[PDB]
């Protein structure tokens, strides 16, 4: 029993995180096979089409790349893919795990391996927000830190960290160099669309509260609302649409509470929470997924 | 910018977690040197003076120990130390890190390496509560999972998991085999004292919020009280309102000096908000977060 936001174990990712420095710019890279992925702004703060000419003018021998073992790697080639710089090394990483490059959807949760100087210093979970940001914890030098999980012995890579927007919001690319949310790696003003609370994860958290209380809650409404009616309301109140899933179906069956009862709870509690807490909180938790809640049963 | 509850990287610990089986009891062990630490109730569900005779009654060849690699270890000796069973292996773990066995105090936070069948499946942070429990996430087979952090290239081990009390409360021993909170590894009703909100961690969280408002609105937070309260006076109030006592620390001193805000203004804020929070949130919440430590907040400034 008990519900936590789980982090994936890090040993397989630690074996792939290297330091990448160029003319005093210090960040991190992901070494898979004979390929290092890192943010292109390790070269400097350029914009638009200046990048392709900065690339051809760069010097491979000036990429300072060290491993956690202290071994210096030698860059033999370079190219850009989106906002990710791709550096080929002379020798392959023999500790490359099985992996996939996957784009994270809204509400998807994964683990950040927060790195400085090529060394993972700590981990934490995050959720891909509706506006292409994550709520993370990053300082200077963290770029190149990666977001991942592990599923059936495969490392899924979702994210590489590039920049911090106002109000402690963070964003970056997938491992194919496409920026989440359409942001750009320029220190300029960028519009951030409003964050919509992730209904499906809130539903997971409400079910976790019900399972916890099994030992029905007073905050749980008794009336119902259809999925269409909730989704109409959601688009007007800052929530994502409710979408059916296998995990949510299992949670409803295990607890014996129809999910449309939880949707009505969301509408009423968002309008006026009142004095009754849900798992000690007077605000919705939306970074715990239905799959994780079910795995903890 | 941004504040998260951090987990320590797990590679050093993953290389030390093994599966330990005895007569259908399948748990986890911590393999350091030629020594495996695991919960004694891998031997079955006994009580009191029964354990020593059960230890003499067990035989080493019936312990099935396997590493994450699939390698079978051979137990050459056994002893009890408190509620921890200590098994000697024929060969030593060549991947043993530098480590310390340390007893976590109330409010100390660390990483749980949650393991099943000798394999770490996930991590998460926990805080040692005032009653000797942690609020974790554990299923059958999770015992022998360890709580740890890494400091200065040294793995501190604080905790090994033994049991789950009512209301999703988890507890266990330090690596010296002493149970936190005076619990025992028996399936009977047990006395569980109140869980008090950890003041020192709330203070840290409030500093984190001051820092965030400073770096988002260049001003002091709207909810921060103007008056101060004495530490002795706050600690008198804390004893009658379900909070731990405040106690100064180097990390809290640094946070006070970086932000320029007297910590006694934060203690008065706790008293005011606990009696009547109101409508202004703190870092998006209307309830105290007490599992983010001063040390962690300091490390997340730089
Ligand atoms: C990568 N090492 C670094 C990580 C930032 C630094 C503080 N917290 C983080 O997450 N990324 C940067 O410094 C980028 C680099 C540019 C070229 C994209 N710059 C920023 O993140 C910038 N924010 S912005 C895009 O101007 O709004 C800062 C440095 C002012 C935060
Ligand atoms: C160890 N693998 C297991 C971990 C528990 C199981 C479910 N969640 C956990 O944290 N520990 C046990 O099964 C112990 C064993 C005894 C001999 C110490 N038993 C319990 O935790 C028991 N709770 S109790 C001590 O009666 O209050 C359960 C199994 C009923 C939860």
């Amino acid at each position: 029993s008990g519900f936590k936001k789980l982090v994936s174990p890090s040993s397989a990712v630690e074996k792939c995180i290297v330091s990448v420095s160029y003319r005093g710019n210090n960040l991190n890279g992901l070494w898979l096979g004979d390929t290092i992925y890192c943010p292109r702004h390790v070269l400097g703060k350029f914009s638009g089409d200046q990048w392709n000419d900065v690339l051809n003018l760069a010097n491979n021998h000036e990429f300072e790349v060290t491993t956690q073992h202290g071994v210096t790697l030698n860059v033999v080639s370079r190219r850009l893919k989106g906002a990710v710089l791709i550096l080929q090394t002379a020798v392959a990483n023999a500790e490359t795990p099985k992996y996939k490059f996957i784009k994270a959807n809204c509400g998807d949760s994964f683990t950040i391996a927060c790195a400085y100087g090529g060394t993972v210093v700590g981990l934490y979970p995050v959720t891909m927000r509706s506006n292409g940001t994550i709520r993370a914890s990053f300082l200077a030098g963290a770029c190149g830190s990666v977001g991942f999980n592990i599923e059936k012995g495969v490392v899924n890579f979702f994210y590489m960290h590039h920049l911090e927007l106002p109000n402690a919001l963070h964003t970056g690319t997938d491992l194919m160099g496409e920026f989440y949310g359409g942001y750009v790696d320029e220190e300029v003003a960028q519009r951030v669309p409003p964050d919509n609370l992730v209904t499906n994860n809130i539903v997971a958290w409400l079910y976790a509260a019900i399972i916890s209380v099994k030992e029905l809650p007073k905050w749980l409404e008794s009336t119902t609302v259809s999925v269409d009616d909730y989704n109409k309301w959601a688009g007007d109140n800052g929530f994502t649409p409710f979408s059916t899933s296998t995990a949510i179906t299992k949670l409803s069956a295990i607890t014996g509470v129809d999910v449309c009862k939880l949707l009505r709870t969301i509408m009423v509690k968002n309008s006026q929470w009142g004095g009754d807490p849900i798992l000690g909180q007077y605000n919705f938790e939306d970074e715990l997924t239905p799959e994780s809640v079910f795995n903890q049963i």
